[PDB]
């Protein structure tokens, strides 16, 4: 009269969470040399009194 | 009586984790050069006493 029956269930034990991102670090340096040559050329004219 | 049974386990030897990264490295070069001309005028005027 009795029946053969399983009767299951689940339960929580913890719960892990784990993001997503994306990091980046750049480091840069620098060297430079410049030269310049120039030449200029000028006239004036006046008269007082 | 005994009973016919196998009875299994697994161990642990050794254990190697690996990375993720993605590393760059870059090198560059510059030339340049530059042209400049140029013209001025200028005019005056002035009393003194």
């Amino acid at each position: 009269l009795v029946a053969a029956y399983p009767i299951v269930g689940v339960g929580m034990e913890k719960l892990i969470i784990s993001t997503n991102e994306h990091a980046s670090t750049d480091q840069g340096k620098t060297v430079s040399r410049a030269t310049t040559n120039s030449k200029t050329e000028s006239n004036t004219a006046g008269v007082s009194v």
